[PDB]
């Protein structure tokens, strides 16, 4: 029995999913984050701040970060 379509492909955003399986070491800094490109609208410092500081404190002795690289 043939089909016509079935198999989802679901792309992504822009680039790079990112955010494994974010356990509990990774929540507080996560909500900041969030409020921060809130109330900003990300338009400030395109909230990168936020982004690297995250990196560093995971990729060290952390957690797990997918990334692009
Ligand atoms: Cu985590």
């Amino acid at each position: 029995m043939t089909e016509t379509d079935k198999k989802q492909e679901q792309e992504n955003h822009a680039e790079c999913e990112d955010k494994p399986k974010p356990c509990c070491v990774c929540k507080p800094e996560k909500e900041e984050r969030d409020t921060c490109i809130l109330f900003n609208g990300q338009d400030s410092e395109k909230c990168k701040e936020f982004i690297e500081k995250y990196k560093e404190c995971m990729k060290g002795y952390g957690f797990e970060v997918p990334s692009a690289n």
